[PDB]
RNA sequence: AGAACGUCGUGAGACAGUUCG
């Protein structure tokens, strides 16, 4: 009943996993006095001292971390990254400044691609949210332009195949038509990279719009300004925890 | 091949990884 040592620094608020790694790495991470190795594991308890370069951090059973979660009307011209080589904007920029924890992203949007993005404390929400495994629902609404009938909407239910493998949309929705466009409501439970524009592609659909509207059992919030957060209370956490399976919190 | 982040994993490697660039 143990976990890696930079697991629970990353929760801490500490860095990344795998930057954690590096600074292990380095020997500047020590568990009780003693200098600990890559791969070293913990069980954190009340009196457990961690210290990094001789100072204490203040750390937490994962069962009992803290579970905040925001949603994001992510805007076109931010980066899904804690760390941009080039110094480009990030969807982290203006998120509130947490400490003894960090936002983490839950999956990815591209650049130029506008809506729904999760952020949370809790990284097994987050992992079990991402993970294809639990197959929670993506949904997108998705103007496009291209001839589409029924036998297209098959097509795109049943499986079609994409340069990266086979993919099929979860649900199609038509939602309305605006000019030479229609628009249509897609899910997917899983997130490969360009997947939505990809799948119309391959029935040769283009894409003009994709804004992301619901991860799992949260939807954009009605009246969140575009590049806006907000903070989900209590019992909407819950929901999304009960989701995958993870049990409530009371606080 | 340029990166981020989670989750497993005594470090060798992994995920039904994530709409990265």
């Amino acid at each position: 009943m143990s976990e890696k040592l930079q697991k629970v620094l990353a929760r801490a608020g500490h860095g990344s996993r795998r930057e954690i790694e590096s600074i292990i790495e380095a020997g500047r991470v020590s568990v009780d006095g003693k200098i600990a190795k890559l791969g070293d594991r913990v069980e954190v308890t009340p009196g457990l001292k961690i210290r990094i370069d001789g100072h204490l951090i203040s750390v937490r059973e994962s069962a009992e971390q803290i579970c905040r979660v925001l949603a994001y009307y992510k805007p076109e011209g931010e980066l899904c990254t804690r760390n941009d080589p080039e110094g480009r904007p990030t969807v982290f920029d203006r998120l509130p400044k947490l400490r003894g924890a960090r936002w983490i992203a839950v999956g990815r949007l591209d650049v130029n691609t506008c809506g729904l993005l999760l952020f949370t404390t809790d990284g097994e929400l987050a992992n079990r949210l991402m993970h294809p495994s639990r197959e929670v629902e993506r949904e997108y609404a998705v103007r496009v332009f291209g001839q589409v009938d029924d036998a297209k909407l098959r097509d795109l239910s049943r499986g079609v195949q994409l340069e990266d493998g086979p993919a099929a949309f979860k649900t199609i929705k038509f939602s309305g038509g605006e000019g030479i466009n229609q628009w249509y409501n897609v899910t997917l439970t899983e997130g490969r990279n360009r997947e939505v524009r990809r799948l119309w592609e391959a029935v040769g659909v283009q894409v003009s719009r994709l804004i992301r509207v619901r991860y799992g059992d949260i939807p954009l919030p009605k009246g969140l300004p575009r590049g806006g957060w907000t903070e989900l209370d209590l019992a909407q956490t819950n929901y999304l925890r009960e989701l995958v399976e993870l049990p409530p919190e009371t606080s």
